[PDB]
């Protein structure tokens, strides 16, 4: 056929317009997936990295469970063990400087040399070398060994050579499995048999997960790989990792802020650095985030208070923080010995059950305490400080959530209060939830509207955040206000107001339901 | 040929992006159709451009006919074309 | 060799193929990864209403996948029929 002009012009032809379409414009947001994100300190990671883990995967991306034996090593697995059965999550690991890993330099006969370098430090080339290869992963090649193995191969039409490189794994009895294998050639321009590029560290940053590769300059041209068999990395070892500076951990959640996924919990992965805390709790109330703590469970009940105070959480600048304390003691799963854990992650597997209750809503009306959702599942408990009891009001006054006995002899979180100084109805966890929630659907939906002519905008506005408000009440967030009299029987109440030319002003009104944390009954006799 | 590894789906959803998984039978099959659009004003999908295009199209050729015509003949001309073309879409089903 | 081709006769037969008397209902990118030339197609399919398939190289990986996209001058607005596609497995010939 022929081209159709749009927006003809004097004469003759005709046109036709663009498709407009406007009132069928809606934001996509899950407002109901929950993922959790943290710090720690793990056998085997990439050092200062964000690192997704599931709950297939966890164990090869974490390595190997720390033996319980170490001193406050043990801690952040099991607590991701415990938190990810729900959801998956992002970790950071935390490295002491102490540690290195190895790297294997080529001379240009072939002749391969072995050193081992920090994990900070940038590799360096001398004279002679023509290239190194180092691990990426940063597991150390004790216990399971890694090993690499060249070997040549054939040239594809412009004459450049190539060659095979096997990295495979060997256990301490001799079990051998072929880990990589990839195929890299010297030359800038090469090829693969399906038509990729082979250059040895543009290859391996696109399609391998433990070795890079650089590759000095100067020695480009004249380098030839031979047939090496069985090249054996040489020593790398792991720093005590029991003492941990501050200035790692500060720098683990500077790495941890800048992340591009989204994770809507923030948990304390077994630290108990006063700084790191705090830095924790500054990014959970920047990105209006949930975020959980634990107090050290070594601390007894009467110690347990000024250990709160202590952190810089008790204020009114951090709502939505909690706190929790756990002094007893169970059993590892995998070894069979008493161990002494932090009630983090527990808290983030009641609120996911919580969550869950709901489709598409989120069903974040359910604080994360109760009957069902909160069981605390473990071995066997063995308190540590019998013939003593807490104080009730105490815990109350200095914001501290308490465990109890169930009816079914499970231990069972009876209180859910945050880290709120005021009694505003922010000491409850459940309403800065919903607040948070709507708050980011808000943020959402209003930068896709910006830059509008006036009268349009107002109304996507209005109709998006009157569809947002009664699916809330429909859900049951929200209850008639507790004074009839002095405010209407409608659950919210949204005005806009333009005022400023340029400026544009929104106003929402919500009444929270209610927690049933208290029952009192009186029998009367007629 | 990338074994032990695993797409995202929401990064793709914000790309714009189409996958492909596995089906019932063991054959593989295209579990989505999304257009090269950023906004999500009903226009990502494909299923709407295709019927405006065509409706655009066919208006474009009934109207090349009608050029140069006297007032209201050409207006019961372009209704009647108009009508009859949407009362054959709607008994197809395309609008509810 | 027709395994390098120049932008420039991708540029000239996209022209050529512009100007066909003949109708056809949808534009293919039959193996093409020159952007421009994905470029110039999306353009012919927004100016002719006609929809249009475009595929990443299957080369790249699921994660090099999502900046493929962004590369290619559709992700807009001004193109909402063309639609793309990526593919990284293997198959045999019939052939061969």
């Amino acid at each position: 056929q022929y081209s159709i002009q749009q927006s003809l012009g004097n004469a003759s032809g005709v046109a036709v317009s663009p498709i407009n379409a406007d009132a069928t414009l809606s934001t996509g947001v899950a407002l109901n997936s929950s993922l959790w994100a943290g710090i720690g300190v793990f056998a085997r990671g990439k050092p200062f990295t964000v690192l997704a883990v599931t709950e297939s995967n966890y164990e090869d991306v974490l390595g190997e469970p720390l033996k319980p034996s170490s001193g406050s090593q043990f801690e952040p697995i099991r607590h991701v063990y415990e938190a990810i059965q729900q959801t998956s999550g992002y970790v950071v690991r935390a490295v002491p400087d102490d540690a290195k890993f190895p790297i294997i330099m080529f001379d240009e006969s072939g002749e391969p040399a072995y050193s081992a370098l920090p994990y900070g430090s940038e590799i360096e080339l001398d004279s002679g070398e023509a290239f190194a290869i180092y691990v990426d992963d940063g597991d150390p090649c004790i216990s399971p060994t890694r090993e690499l193995t060249i070997e040549t191969a054939t040239a594809d039409s412009a004459g450049n050579e190539r060659f095979l490189l096997k990295l495979t794994q060997t256990t301490s009895l001799g079990v051998v499995t072929t880990l990589e294998t990839h195929t890299v050639s010297l030359a800038e321009e090469a090829k693969d048999d399906m038509g990729r590029l082979c250059y040895l560290p543009t290859a391996l940053e696109a399609r391998s997960k433990y070795l890079r590769a650089v590759v000095n300059e100067e020695l480009i041209s004249t380098a030839k790989v031979t047939n090496k068999k069985s090249l054996a990395f040489t020593g790398g070892t792991n720093g005590d990792q029991s003492k941990i500076s501050t200035a790692a951990y500060l720098r683990a959640v500077k790495v941890l802020n800048n992340a591009p996924y989204m994770y809507t919990a923030v948990l304390g992965l077994g630290c108990y650095d006063n700084a790191a805390i705090t830095a924790l709790g500054k990014i959970c109330a920047d990105r209006l985030i949930d975020g959980f703590f634990d107090v050290k469970p070594t601390l007894t009940y009467a110690e347990a208070l000024p250990a709160v105070e202590d952190t810089g959480l008790l204020g009114t600048d951090y709502v939505s923080c909690s706190v929790y304390h756990y002094p007893f003691s169970c059993k590892d799963k995998w070894t069979q010995s008493r161990v002494v854990f932090g009630l983090s992650g527990v808290a983030y597997a009641a609120k996911a059950r919580g969550v869950k209750k709901n489709s598409d809503v989120g069903g974040w009306h359910y604080s994360p305490a109760g009957e069902e959702r909160a069981v605390i599942a473990r071995a066997s408990i063995q308190p540590l400080y019998p013939e003593d009891t807490p104080d009730e009001e105490a815990m109350v006054k200095g914001r501290l959530n308490k465990v109890s006995v169930g009816t079914s002899g499970q231990m069972i979180i009876d209180d859910a209060l945050t880290c709120c100084t005021q009694d505003n109805y922010l000491h409850f966890q459940h309403v800065p939830s919903l607040m948070n929630a709507i708050s980011r659907f808000f943020v959402q939906l209003a930068r896709q509207m910006k830059h509008s002519p006036d009268g349009i905008t107002a109304a996507g506005l209005t109709k998006g955040m009157t569809k947002l408000l009664d699916r809330f009440v429909a859900s049951g967030a929200l209850v008639a206000p507790r004074d009839p009299d002095a405010d209407g029987t409608e659950p919210y109440v949204l005005k806009v107001t333009q005022a400023e030319f340029d400026k544009w002003e929104v106003v929402w009104a919500c009444c929270p339901t209610g927690v049933a944390r208290r029952i009192q009954g009186v029998p009367l006799l007629i």
